[PDB]
């Protein structure tokens, strides 16, 4: 099917009341299937001679990374340029209140593979960003896949948004690549937001997130559209002493 979903207000209340929304179908169903294509072909699972399989990517070829591809319209233009993407940066604007011209924006690509045990530690986006500059931003995390619990959809923790940037630390301060996590989340207060193929989650910088380990024999292909203010300067920046510079 070609048909696509629509935003109304109360999707942007919940936006700026929890931190995150869902949309049930931001990609059609053709979509969908040209951002398999393309996706397919930009994480090959490669054989080797008698041992394990691994995604051609960098970060794949200590323990393993999350699959993950920053800013892959370097490799396939098509992909900002599609209806999709538009479509996004219309609704970045409608929840950011900002003009579509203002806003700066990339892709960015994960897949979990099957059976992929680790997670990805709470954590809150901004806490990768520099204090001395602040912007107002979110993220349209796209599946290509069902997203469920045991498939790796993302939880957040609603209001977040408007607490601290809470203490993060790399998860391994040796490996700092493997990324960062805040362990001042009460799961108990999370709540999970599971997608059929083409649904996204949309959430603020500063909204707490968590993805679970894909359990499942499929793999999990997500597309991330990132849009964000220019950046203010902060009279009183924030340590931050996780930040690798
Ligand atoms: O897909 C994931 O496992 C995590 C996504 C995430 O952290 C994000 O989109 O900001
Ligand atoms: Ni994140």
């Amino acid at each position: 099917m070609e048909v696509v979903g629509t935003i109304d207000h109360r999707d942007r209340e919940e936006f700026r009341s929890r931190g995150f929304a869902i949309l049930p179908q931001v990609a059609s169903e053709s979509e969908v299937a040209w951002l398999r294509q393309a996706y397919d072909r930009l994480f090959v699972r490669r054989a080797t001679p008698g041992a394990e399989d691994f995604y051609d990517i960098a970060g794949q070829r200590g323990p393993p990374l999350l699959p993950q591809i920053i800013k892959p319209e370097k490799y396939v233009p098509e992909l900002l340029d599609s209806p999709h993407f538009a479509r996004c940066r219309s609704i970045a604007s409608a929840f950011l209140d900002m003009a579509e011209e203002e806003l700066e924006f990339y892709g960015h690509a994960i897949l979990k593979p099957p059976r992929y045990g680790a997670p990805t530690p709470w954590h809150q986006d901004e806490a990768y960003m520099d204090p001395r500059w602040r912007r107002r931003g979110l993220s349209i995390w796209t599946t290509l896949d069902e997203a469920t619990v045991e498939s790796g959809c993302l939880h957040y923790l609603p209001g977040g948004h408007r607490g601290p940037v809470l203490p993060h630390h790399h998860i391994d301060n040796d490996d700092r690549i493997r990324g960062l996590m805040t362990d001042d989340v009460d799961p108990t207060s999370a709540v999970a937001c599971p997608l059929a193929p083409g649904g996204a989650v949309v959430h603020d910088f500063r909204t707490p997130h968590y993805a679970g380990p894909n359990l499942t024999d499929q793999p999990r292909r997500a597309y991330v559209l990132v849009f964000m203010s220019a950046p203010a300067e902060v009279a009183d920046p924030e340590p931050r002493p996780w930040m690798d510079w």
